């Protein structure tokens, strides 16, 4: 996250580190047994790791459970990051409190102008790496389609939002793929692509959750 604050300990307790090793994209957690990411984050030898804050250190809110089977949005297209979901069920439940609870999905689509707040521990700055050990949080609101496809002529579909601030400075980041955008207590976006990091007139591209619903519901149901 480019241009963010220190979230504080668990307070994002939806926010999942996805581990092969090392922390490589960031998840939500939407019940006990499963998660939604991103397509792209896709990998075998999985570990979602719950309750952090500092991801090099066990301060003792951490659940690391493996998953079980990974479920690819049927039309992922990798080339255009169009369709960018997917869900990884656990291989037990997890234990939910307050330091580690779900996040809803939502029953309507969010509108341009909406505040939300994006979390992740991806890289802090936008020429250069630095990578935090513990969450950094954005708050950024959603653009409208107009400046979106603007922004980005021929690459923006019905299944995509902008985010962000035009002017640049503000922005998720590589590492925060897979991540959230919680607009009004519901689950919004996923971190998906952009050009750069917080570059001007370049915002994040987030995947519209709201769309996706129903095959989400379908396929815990059957999984
Ligand atoms: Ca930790």
């Amino acid at each position: 996250i480019v241009g963010g604050y220190t979230c504080g300990a668990n307070t994002v307790p939806y926010q999942v580190s996805l581990n092969s090793g090392y922390h490589f994209c960031g998840g939500s957690l939407i019940n006990s047994q499963w998660v939604v990411s991103a397509a792209h984050c896709y990998k075998s030898g999985i570990q979602v790791r719950l309750g952090e804050d500092n991801i090099n250190v066990v301060e003792g809110n951490e659940q690391f459970i493996s998953a079980s089977k990974s479920i690819v949005h049927p039309s992922y297209n990798s080339n255009t990051l169009n369709n960018d979901i997917m869900l990884i069920k656990l291989k037990s439940a997890a234990s939910l409190n307050s330091r580690v609870a779900s996040i809803s999905l939502p029953t309507s689509c969010a509108s341009a102008g909406t505040q939300c707040l994006i979390s992740g521990w991806g890289n802090t700055k936008s020429s250069g790496t630095s990578y935090p050990d513990v969450l950094k949080c954005l708050k950024a609101p959603i653009l409208s389609d107009s400046s979106c496809k603007s922004a980005y002529p021929g690459q923006i579909t019905s299944n995509m939002f902008c985010a962000g601030y035009l002017e640049g400075g503000k922005d998720s980041c590589q590492g925060d793929s897979g991540g959230p955008v919680v607009c009004s207590g519901k689950l919004q976006g996923i971190v998906s692509w952009g050009s750069g990091c917080a570059q001007k007139n370049k915002p994040g591209v987030y995947t519209k959750v709201c769309n996706y619903v129903s095959w989400i519901k379908q396929t815990i149901a059957s999984n």
